[PDB]
């Protein structure tokens, strides 16, 4: 068998699911960075404002290109002229485009290793691979980050704790602003008032040996090949999401609605237009830029316009997600982690909204990392996780018709020790409470797709309901876990139910 529950084909799914979208404007929680009275489908959007407006204080991005983004000559100079003299220059080693990073980025002459960078591009690349990549990508790219005080014209606030707020931005302006990012200009991020924030520029990268630096190097320079060629013309939403209440589990009356879970497959293919769960890291994207190629990095990098999120998202508290919608996939690969390989680009076929957004949503819930195994039992602990999915789940104001189903899989297992069999119940109750049906991807764990699926159909057939399901948790805490592991969650709550 290599699917159970509920056939996939029967799930909801965008944009088929979805109600018609509010005509596009901007507000006092919503950013829109582009002309909305001249977005039309496959025509490049308009930057509003028109001329280059900059903010440099507490509350927005500080902008390479600002006119505060100054260095030492002991007299003052524009950052952003030298900036542009420094990446002007031709390149035809790896040592050249180092040696022009560095130049305005002196006090980390010594601390920035770029070993990746020169074993990628000496020691990974053919003659002819290498050489497209001085002559026409890396200008190709120095000249999108270049542009970018004419591509990103308005301020783009910071997405800060505790704020429900969203930004709307064009593909093109994400792709300039990541040019920027793999150049390391962007100001104050490097080492403070940002330690709340990601790293965003991309430095490490390219430092060390690490034998996956070269498939990262190829799956974002594919990406920025071809945005650089051909400029896409599409629209990405990031919206960062909190709730202030959340449920009475212990009471919550609601039913458990479907699922279907597999072995085979993936989020991003066989999840087509349903709400994609990324395993956050707490700072989004994890070490995406770093080191890091589990799921989350993975999804950052195949979706390069996901990475961006680190520009301008605080940390994440335990009771807030990061939403965003519309970026494309780019390109394709397989393994993981240490077997994880390019393989191909990817020419991404959703559907656009009445925004210009492909139907991708993603949402990035962080789970929480334990120590020791038995913490996650703890009820404070088990409450925390169904509240950071429900959050992650819930769309106020949507009624559940319009609501696709969650394709996720082994949220917070792995490095981050938590329990799937547990993970999965939280999910399943999670996408319940928001009235969501669940499509669950085990990832080639046949055992583990059988006992999610027996589970849930056993109590499902029981008509169980969220609340019914939470007091057997707190009950397998109680007398399973505080004196002590014995008995498997499990088969507890089937001998439990069984009378």
């Amino acid at each position: 068998k290599k699917w159970l529950g509920t056939p996939i084909e029967e799930m909801r799914r965008m944009p088929r699911c979805g109600i018609r979208l509010p005509l596009l404007r901007p507000s006092a929680n919503h950013t829109v960075t582009i002309r909305v009275d001249l977005l039309r489908a496959g025509e490049v959007p308009k930057p509003f404002p028109t001329h280059y407006k900059d903010l440099w204080d507490n509350k927005h991005v500080k902008m390479p290109c600002s006119e505060q983004n100054l260095y030492p000559v002991r007299t003052a100079g524009s950052r952003w002229e030298l900036i542009q003299t420094a990446l002007l220059n031709k390149f035809t080693r790896p040592q050249n485009l180092k040696d022009a990073i560095l130049k305005y980025n002196v006090a980390y002459s010594k601390k920035w290793d770029f070993t990746a960078l020169i074993d990628f591009w000496d020691k990974v690349l053919e003659e002819a691979e290498a050489q497209h990549l001085y002559q026409s990508i890396l200008p190709d790219m120095v000249k999108i980050a270049l542009c970018l005080p004419n591509i990103c014209t308005q301020p783009i606030p910071l997405l800060a704790a505790a704020m429900n707020h969203s930004i709307t931005m064009s593909q093109e302006q994400i792709a300039s602003l990541l040019a920027n990012a793999f150049f390391c200009t962007f100001p104050r991020r490097n080492a403070s008032e940002y330690s709340s924030y990601p790293d965003i520029n991309f430095n490490r990268l390219f430092e060390g040996r690490s034998s996956r630096k070269p498939e990262k190097l190829k799956t974002l320079f594919c990406y920025f090949r071809r945005v650089t060629a051909a400029a896409p013309t599409g629209l990405v939403t990031f919206t960062r999401q909190s709730l202030e209440d959340f449920p009475e589990w212990e009471r919550c009356e609601k039913p458990l609605t479907r699922l279907h879970v597999t072995y085979e497959g993936t989020i991003e293919e066989n999840g087509q237009g349903m709400l994609q769960v990324d395993f956050a890291n707490r700072f989004v994207g994890g070490g995406v830029t770093s080191a890091g190629l589990v799921q989350e990095e993975i999804r950052f990098l195949i979706n390069p316009e996901l990475i961006i999120s680190r520009l301008f998202t605080e940390v994440l508290d335990h009771n807030e997600c990061l939403i965003i919608t519309g970026t494309e996939q780019y390109s394709e690969y397989t393994g993981y982690a240490e077997t994880y390989r390019w393989s191909r680009s990817h020419e991404d076929g959703s559907e656009r909204d009445d925004w210009q957004r492909r139907c991708t949503e993603i949402v990035a819930i962080d789970a929480l990392h334990f120590r020791r195994y038995l913490d996650q039992f703890v009820p404070e602990k088990m409450r925390r996780e169904l509240n950071k999915a429900y959050c992650g789940f819930l769309r106020p104001g949507v009624s559940s018709e319009n609501l696709s189903a969650v394709a996720t899989g082994n949220w917070g297992c792995g490095a981050f020790g938590g329990d799937a069999r547990l993970k999965a119940l939280i999910q399943i109750l999670a996408a319940a409470a928001a009235e969501r049906d669940v499509v669950y991807f085990t990832f080639g764990d046949s055992e583990l797709m059988r006992d999610i699926y027996s589970m849930h159909i056993f109590l499902t057939e029981r008509k169980l309901t969220v609340g019914d399901v939470y007091k057997l948790l707190l009950r397998y805490y109680n007398e399973e876990c505080r004196n002590c592991p014995d008995i498997k969650l499990y088969p507890f709550i089937y001998h439990a139910v069984e009378s």
